[PDB]
C-alpha cells in the first residue's frame, strides 16, 4: 500500500516508460508486478498485435530497477549494475505484457533481483531477466 | 557507410516507443554502428542535475546491438532480441551525451551475435560493456 | 538409450572425471545430473561443504549435455555463452543435482536453460542459461 | 611477488584445477593471469585436440575468483554470486589458454571483476568473462 505509492512515484520519474504507459499492477513483500499496455508498444502496423522486443526489455529492466523499494524502507533509485534478459519464446501479440521481479538478496551496497515477462500464465514466461543495481 | 547509414536510420524511425529518448545514428558501416543518446531526454531526478537514467542506456545498447545487424545482413530486416547482457563498469558522468557502438562477431544462419559498449568521451574507457543475440526471421 | 548418449558424452568430459559426476535421468523433456558431495568439499571433508566451482561446472556440465535431447545422434556441441546466477548457498552433506532442458532450437545454436538444486527444484541453488553450437 | 605466491596457495586448494594442471602465470597488482595447459583440456581425440568448453569455464570462473586477491588484504575464498561467458571463437588445439582478469568494483560484500581467456594474442581473445563474487 505505501509500496503501491512509492512504485507509483518511481515509476512516474520515468519518461520514456511514461510512452509505455507503465502501470504497476502490485507491490508486496513478495515483489513487484508491472503491465505494459500492448498498444502503446506496437512494431509495425497496429491492426497486427506485434510488441515490440524493446519495449518488454523495459518493461523488465523497470521492474527489477522498481522492486527495489520493496526491500529499501527509504525511498531512493538504485543505479544499474548488471542487467541480464532472455527470452524463452516470442510474446502473443495483442495481449498485454506484465512483469514480476523479486529482490533476492541484499547487501549493504547492492541489490541483486530476478524477474520474468509473462502474458497468460506466469507458468511459461516469455523471458527471464537478473539484474544487480547499486545503492550508494 | 551510406547505404548502411540510410538502412540504419530507418530501422531505428520505425521504434516509436522510444523516440522520445532522440536517439540518433552517427555511423554505421560494414565495421560496426554508433548511436548516441542526446542526456537531456534521459534525465532521472532533477534536469539541473544531468543524471543520465540506467534504463535509457539499456535501451540506447539494446537498440545499438539490435541495428548493428544491417552492418552484415544483405537485406533490411528488423531482427528480435534473443539474449541482452549489459555490464556498467563505472558510473555514467553527468552533463554528458552517451555514446553506443556494436559490431557483429558471429552470424549463423538464424542468429546473429553482437558485442558493443557504451561510452562517453572516449570509447577507451567504457560504462557498460553488452552482449546480444538477435533472430534472423 | 538417449540416457546411454548422455552417459557417453560425460565420460568423454575427463576433467570432470574429478567430481564423479552421474547422468541421473535424460528424456525428451531434459536433463538431470548429479554431483556427489564428497567429491567437491571444500575445507574439512567432514564438514561436507561443497564447492561452488564444482556446482559451476556441474551446472555447465547438465546444459552441455542436454543437448543430446534435441540431437539425432551424438555430437558435443561447443559453447557459445553461458549465464550462471546464484540465489543461495548449498547445504552442506547433500547432493547436487543439475537440471536442463532445450528451449530453442535453430539450424545451427541450441539454447538450453537449467537450474541446481538439493532437496526439491523447489529454490535452486542456482540458474543457468547457454547457448551451444551445432552442426 | 606477495600476490603471487598467495593467487598460488589459493589455486593449490582445488582440487579439479590441480587435474587441469592450472597454474598462476602473472600476478600483480593490476589483476591476475592463470595458465591451462592444452593437454589438460582435450575432449575426444588427443591428436584432433579439440580444446573443452568446461575447462575454460574452469579457467575464467578460477581466474575471476582468484584475482580477488589484488584487492583483499587477508586471505579468503570469494563465493561465485554471478559468471557471464561469451565465446567470439573457439579455442585453438595443441595451444595453452590463458585467462586474465582484474577487479573493477569493490564493495563491502561483493566484488565485481572482468577479464578474457587468449593464446598467442591477448588482443584476440577467445571469450569474455564478468562475475560478481561475494566476501564472507
Ligand atoms: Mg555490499
Ligand atoms: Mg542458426
Amino acid at each position: 500500500n505505501p509500496l503501491l505509492e512509492r512504485a507509483r512515484r518511481f515509476l512516474s520519474a520515468l519518461r520514456h516508460c511514461q510512452v509505455l504507459g507503465l502501470t504497476v499492477e502490485a507491490a508486496d513483500e513478495k515483489g513487484l508486478t508491472l503491465r505494459l499496455p500492448y498498444s502503446q508498444a506496437i512494431i509495425g502496423n497496429p491492426e497486427s498485435g506485434v510488441v515490440h522486443g524493446g519495449a518488454i526489455t523495459t518493461l523488465m529492466d523497470t521492474t527489477c530497477g522498481i522492486s527495489t523499494v520493496c526491500v529499501l524502507p527509504d525511498f531512493e533509485i538504485c543505479p544499474t549494475l548488471d542487467l541480464r534478459i532472455d527470452y524463452m519464446h516470442p510474446a502473443e501479440p495483442h495481449k498485454d505484457v506484465y512483469g514480476f521481479a523479486e529482490c533476492y538478496r541484499v547487501t549493504p551496497n547492492v541489490i541483486f533481483t530476478r524477474g520474468f515477462a509473462y502474458q497468460d500464465d506466469p507458468g511459461q514466461p516469455i523471458a527471464h531477466v537478473v539484474g544487480a543495481f547499486m545503492r550508494m
